[PDB]
This record gives structure tokens, C-alpha cells and sequence, in this order.
């Protein structure tokens, strides 16, 4: 549970 950066987006993402 923890937030990653997207490179793609520019933006972080919620992952498991």
C-alpha cells in the first residue's frame, strides 16, 4: 500500500 510515481502521467498511482 503504498503511492508510486508514474513517469508517463507525471502524477503518483496507488499501488499494493
Amino acid at each position: 500500500g503504498e503511492w508510486a510515481y508514474n513517469p508517463a502521467t507525471g502524477k503518483f498511482a496507488w499501488t499494493e
